[PDB]
């Protein structure tokens, strides 16, 4: 018995999320549609943020008040460019609305919420970006716009967990734990992208970093200075792993089966492609995948315990302590780090 909303935004889902699609409608069903208005929300938000052919005009303000369109039935926007690629989610959006009204109130205030922060960051973001440069030049500014696109992102999450009593409520007092998730996901994506965004005029990669190794940003592409570019995207690999121990510590409090396997699998696979990026330099020519074998197996070993997890992030923890050379001017700092990831590991297992 499924409702024709519920049908488009589980649609909706296959079309938006791709392969994670699967793991999110395997979630527990006290969460599994509120946990699919979630991304189709916030998913609504990117094509609008994405969008350049809509002028900031329209489009900061649509985005300062998405969260209180999700209140609006029967809302539809039809302004996106004919040829963008989620465009019919947003026409078609009245169905999150009917299921995002059908939530419980606890998950709408949770879900409302953070449409609110995230909405008003990105507006913020696109504003500084047609009136200014916004180009990431400090860590900390590298850490602030990863917290807007996706350690939101976890603190949503966490906060339904925490309501359904999935997760330990301790997650809630150190949001460090979430914020590394989310940062752990979305660093590996941008150290990986690198070439595309860069082929797309999108910058993310702090110049507090990438400044020690080239004097302009587009030199790391070029194949005379693969050198140094391998030595920037190693600081940025290692500015990543920073995170992954607070992680294991978030997984540890998740208490639900299917919670586990749906936040363990995209980590375990960020640290997998980690791996394959550290010291690659194709990673600054295409856009590199880890293999499929590999992947099937990642799948295999993040959905079963902590345990098992662990024993993953120690395995590519050390293939990455064995790829560091001492040519690397981040050598000792990137072995330090895996060592502790693996101390770690050794001590819970
Ligand atoms: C758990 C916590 C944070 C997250 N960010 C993206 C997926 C995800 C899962």
């Amino acid at each position: 018995n499924e409702t024709e909303t519920q049908k488009a935004c589980f649609k909706f889902l296959d079309l938006t999320s791709r392969s994670f699609s699967a793991v999110i409608k395997e979630l527990h069903p006290e969460l599994l549609l509120p946990v699919c208005v979630f991304y189709l929300v916030l998913r609504g938000l990117d094509t609008i943020e994405d969008d350049t052919s809509i002028p900031l005009k329209t489009k900061e303000p649509m985005l300062r008040e998405f969260k209180d369109y999700l209140e609006q039935d029967g809302w539809t926007f039809d302004g996106n460019r004919p040829e963008e690629k989620d465009r019919e989610l947003l026409v078609q959006f009245h169905n999150v609305i009917t299921e995002f009204k059908n939530m419980k109130p606890a998950y709408r205030e949770i879900v409302k919420d953070i449409t609110d922060k995230m909405g008003n960051g990105m507006a913020d973001y696109c504003r500084k970006a047609e009136f200014e440069d916004a180009s990431v030049k400090t860590i900390e500014e590298y850490d602030l716009y990863c917290y807007y696109v996706a350690g939101l992102v976890g603190e949503g999450l966490t906060r339904l967990f925490v309501e359904a009593e999935f997760g330990n409520p301790a997650l809630l007092s150190r949001p460090r734990l979430h914020k590394s998730m989310g940062l752990f996901l979305q660093k590996t994506n941008i150290i990986r992208d690198v070439r595309e965004d860069h082929d797309d005029d999108r910058h993310f990669w702090p110049k507090e970093i990438w400044s020690k190794y080239v004097t302009e940003f587009e030199d790391l592409f070029k194949p005379e200075n693969r050198e140094t570019a391998l030595n920037c995207g190693s600081e940025m690999v290692l500015n990543a792993l920073e995170h992954a121990e607070e992680c294991l510590f978030y997984l540890a409090g998740l208490r639900e089966q299917s919670v586990f396997n749906f936040c363990a699998i995209p980590q375990a696979m960020a640290i997998a492609t980690l791996e394959l990026c550290f010291r690659n330099p194709d990673m600054f020519d295409r856009n590199i995948k880890i293999t499929k074998g590999e992947a099937c197996q990642l799948m295999m070993e993040s959905t079963q315990n902590l345990h098992v997890l662990c024993d993953t992030f120690r395995r590519y923890a050390r293939r990455i302590h064995k790829k560091n050379t001492p040519k690397d001017p981040n050598f000792l700092k990137i072995s330090i780090v895996c060592g502790k990831i693996e101390k770690f590991i050794d001590t819970i297992f």
